[PDB]
DNA sequence: GTAATAGTGTCTTTAAGACACTATTAC
DNA sequence: GTAATAGTGTCTTAAAGACACTATTAC
């Protein structure tokens, strides 16, 4: 081993992405904030994901539905020490699901994308973040795969709007619309939400949002 | 350490794909055929995309033009002697540019893609090799990436038919042609090749062929 | 009624598919 | 001339952009 496992792991709340970061309780940069992650642990973890998982779970207490490897970092500069290798995965999860747990905790925190993007953090984790949410916006532009960082069920444009946060810029309501119908990607509830506006279907993402990919993408 | 980093490098002769495989002289399987690969080695590897390369050129004395990290495979399955972790990437470069040398060698061989999808490989060799493809046959849908496998300059015949033994089926030529005139990926060296036919046009690539991505898919 | 937000109709625009038509070589 | 392979012109199709339109709530 000798290795390490982190996730970047985003969610949805108050019109902006967090991103969870954990305060190491470690030497060196003790009381840095960074990437939640750690050693593997062969009696329990399996395979690397159940690493991630489970390094996870010890944080948020529970298993997000969406996780994807991201890549993996090793060189002899990222750590004063010598050479780190650390296998990084993105994750999203819903806001709700979690935020009760992890506020009862100081060593654990949502912060807000945009924020943290100056904060000084462990490592190079920053980058990992920034490589992260690059990969997650190129997402946005042919799947429907930020939905998961919304809480289920959810309405369209709560939906369109994560997008358009994602790509920094507005996106045509109808085309997505068009799209989603097209990808049958979405169950409508039945149910509707309603906020100073005329009522909004409420919605879940079919599991097969993951793997299901356009064949055009936005711009 | 203990990690291992490999590598699925594809290039095409023959209107087909063969992937470079060494036949292991270690054991457990010594004789058995599997990916170009190995540990680090701290001394003179300084990033895990240093390692795989000098695994490579190890093998063909050629650093390959286009080197993409494909994913990490790790758990306790793979190998019978317990944990395990490869990091595994996936590099093209053109054949005439290796052959030459790794015929010279018996525990180095391209093979043709179809066939190896038959014999028995090292550990989880097997599957990396097809997510190799997988995803390479996603690139054939979206860049023109594929081209790092052929002999530069090259026909746009050449590339074609390229992708459409990645997509296993063919590819209308005028869309193919519209897709790279606008994409303005190619650099015409004013030279032909004339075999059997109307002289084509030779080409080089430029370098950001690399990154780039087309907006819509072929089909 | 109005303000607000959800959702449609439909036209224009982009880029791929289909395929017949031309071009340039060896013979 | 023919056969072969490279490359075009152009109509049709699929799916996005733009944007005016209707719908359904709270007040
Ligand atoms: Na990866």
């Amino acid at each position: 081993q000798l290795l390490t496992v982190d996730a970047v792991l985003f969610t949805y709340h108050d019109q902006q992405l967090k991103v969870l970061l954990v305060q190491r309780s470690n030497h060196p940069f003790l009381g840095l904030w960074g990437l939640p992650g750690g050693f593997i642990d062969e009696t329990c973890d399996e395979s690397l994901e159940q690493t991630v998982l489970r390094k996870l779970a010890e944080k948020t207490a529970v298993v997000p539905p969406y996780i994807e490897q991201l890549c993996t970092v090793g060189n002899n500069s990222r750590d004063a020490r010598g050479w780190s290798v650390t296998v990084c995965y993105t994750a999203l999860m819903s806001y709700q699901a979690c935020q009760i747990q992890i506020a009862s905790v100081s060593d654990v925190k949502w912060w807000p994308l945009a924020d943290v993007l100056q904060m000084p953090l462990a490592f190079d984790h920053l980058q990992l973040i920034e490589q992260a949410r690059e990969r997650l916006t190129q997402k946005a532009l042919y799947s429907l795969v930020p939905g998961f960082a919304l809480s289920e069920p959810f309405t369209l444009p709560e939906l369109q709007h994560v997008h358009e946060v994602l790509l920094g810029k507005p996106i045509q309501g109808k085309s997505f619309r068009r799209r989603v119908e097209q990808a049958d990607l979405l169950i409508d509830t039945g149910l509707k939400r309603t906020e100073r506006g005329r009522p909004a279907n409420l919605y879940c993402l079919k599991p097969d949002t993951a793997s299901y990919r356009f064949l055009r993408n936005l711009e």
